[PDB]
């Protein structure tokens, strides 16, 4: 599809068997997501961005299916405040900036 | 022009006259520069990251040129490891999200 900046780059996105509501981001390196309970083997992981870093756990191959597409890689797990699909998963679902 | 994400989306800014790297994040609702002097009034802000909250430089109405797409809005300056392009600047040079 196309989306617009004018909001916020909201999508609902399905991983572990749920639907989430992630933010599209094309500044983010990797995919962060809020707190859960996922399964599998997972190593910690420190990550920054602005105001510092946090700690999380990072799960590999992980399915997760963006507004109908599916794509599968690493998902880092932890506190924040909202979920970040970066450019590893966007790669996946041939997603590009135009203007 | 048509950007892909397999490598962190860069472009070159010209603001103040200077020239800047920066990167066309679609994650982010404000513009952040490094820090540099600018001409003009400003006031003091504060912004929210993953890291958490840092203080700010707000200066408005400041004109930019991103890939020689001229844009005229705020622009937040302070500690933040890289220049990040947001939304509101991405929206004035018609930018958008596809796949
Ligand atoms: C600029 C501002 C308006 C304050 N907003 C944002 O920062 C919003 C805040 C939102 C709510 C909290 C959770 C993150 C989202 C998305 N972000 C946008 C978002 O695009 C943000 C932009 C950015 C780029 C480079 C450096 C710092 C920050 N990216 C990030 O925060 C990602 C997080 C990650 N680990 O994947 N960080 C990085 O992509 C990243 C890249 C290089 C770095 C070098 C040194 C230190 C940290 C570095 N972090």
């Amino acid at each position: 599809p196309q989306i617009t900046l004018w909001q916020r780059p909201l999508v609902t996105i399905r991983i572990g068997g749920q639907l989430k509501e992630a933010l599209l981001n094309t500044g983010a390196d990797d995919t962060v997501l809020e707190e859960m309970n996922l399964p599998g083997k997972w190593k910690p992981k420190m990550i920054g961005g602005i105001g510092g870093f946090i700690k999380v756990r990072q799960y590999d191959q992980i399915p997760v299916e963006i507004c109908g597409h599916k794509a599968i890689g690493t998902v880092l797990v932890g506190p924040t405040p909202v979920n970040i699909i970066g450019r590893n998963l966007l790669t996946q679902i041939g997603c590009t900036l135009n203007f």
